[PDB]
Order: C-alpha cells, then sequence, then structure tokens
C-alpha cells in the first residue's frame, strides 16, 4: 500500500526505502531526493576509512532517523548499491553507532566516481570495534535502495 505519510520528491529520488516499513510516499516504499535527505538534518563523521587519504569529513542524515521516518518494523536492512553489491545490515548498528548515509565528503557532494552519491559510512576511528571487516563490509558505497526484513 502507500500510505502517503511522507510527501512526494519534487526532484530525482537517489535514495528508495522498502520492505517492512509504515511510512511511503509509493508503493510500499519510501522515495527520497537530496534535497529530502538533506532536510532531515545533516550529521558529520570525521575519519580515517581503509579506502581514503587520511582523516576526512563526511556530512550526512543519521541512518537511525531514517528507519524512524520510514516506521521500519524490521530488524535487518539490506543495502542495493548502483554496482549490485547486497549487504545485510542490523539495523541496531545504527543507534548503538552514529552511522550516516554520506551525502558529502570534505565538503562536496559525491560523484559516483567517487563512491556517491549515498555512502554509509560509520565513525571507524570512534572505536576499535568498528576497525574491523565487518563494519567495511556494511559500509555500502553508491547506495541506491534500503531493504528493510
Ligand atoms: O581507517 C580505518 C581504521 O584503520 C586502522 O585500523 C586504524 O588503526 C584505525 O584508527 C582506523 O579507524
Ligand atoms: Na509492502
Ligand atoms: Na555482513
Amino acid at each position: 500500500s502507500n500510505a502517503g505519510t511522507i510527501a512526494k520528491p519534487q526532484g530525482k529520488p537517489i535514495l528508495t526505502i522498502s520492505g517492512n516499513i509504515t511510512n511511503t510516499n509509493a508503493e510500499g516504499a519510501a522515495q527520497f531526493d537530496r534535497d529530502m535527505l538533506e532536510a532531515l538534518g545533516m550529521e558529520t563523521v570525521e575519519t580515517t576509512t581503509p579506502w581514503h587519504d587520511g582523516r576526512v569529513r563526511f556530512d550526512g542524515v543519521s541512518l537511525a532517523k531514517l528507519m524512524d521516518i520510514v516506521g521500519a518494523k524490521g530488524t535487518s536492512v539490506t543495502a542495493v548499491a548502483l554496482n549490485d553489491y547486497v549487504s545485510t545490515i542490523p539495523i541496531e548498528d545504527f543507534k548503538k553507532f552514529n552511522v550516516i548515509l554520506a551525502i558529502k565528503l570534505d565538503g562536496n557532494y559525491m560523484t559516483v566516481r567517487e563512491k556517491g552519491p549515498l555512502f554509509v559510512i560509520y565513525p571507524y576511528d570512534s572505536d576499535p570495534e568498528l576497525q574491523k571487516q565487518t563494519y567495511y563490509s556494511r559500509s555500502a558505497w553508491q547506495v541506491a535502495k534500503l531493504i528493510v526484513e
């Protein structure tokens, strides 16, 4: 069903959240353009990563907030990337850690060649627990879809 409890996007959708959710703006899905994501509030994560040179600044939307916006009912979300990557992420990670869906890198929007437009980012250098392949594997870049189960 389409609850119609989230506004329809005015620009091109860059993220579709679907599955075991409550709040939608399409059949069984919540479509978001970049303006809608920025409007939810931008959070900052500064960290080194396995893929970047030195400490970089990511700005993006809290994934815990996105799960609350769509009324996620499940405990698992599958990220699907533009490049075909599929990554299952326990939703509890988003709360425990400041995980963000990054939109900007060092103050600039990320192109597809820069792992954008959306990139799941954990604050790796904030806790030795996060400096592990478990969380690097959950850090899906070029995210297009989040399927809640
Ligand atoms: O760049 C990701 C991680 O790489 C290494 O494990 C560093 O020791 C750690 O501080 C950092 O968070
Ligand atoms: Na549905
Ligand atoms: Na995994």
